[PDB]
């Protein structure tokens, strides 16, 4: 599955790990995630992570 890079911390999200300690279980897409989820290292909305693919 996809994985999406915060423009802020350099995370990666990782659909396939998901962020089951944020309660996210794997395999959820990021389009799945809820529209209140941030980025668990800094605390960046949504809006600032980029899909990594060409
Ligand atoms: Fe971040
Ligand atoms: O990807
Ligand atoms: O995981
Ligand atoms: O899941
Ligand atoms: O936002």
């Amino acid at each position: 599955m996809a994985k999406w890079v915060c423009k802020i911390c350099g995370y990666i999200y990782d659909e396939d790990a998901g962020d089951p300690d944020n309660g996210i279980s794997p395999g959820t897409k990021f389009e799945e995630l809820p529209d209140d989820w941030v980025c668990p290292i800094c605390g960046a909305p949504k809006s600032e992570f980029e899909k990594l693919e060409d």
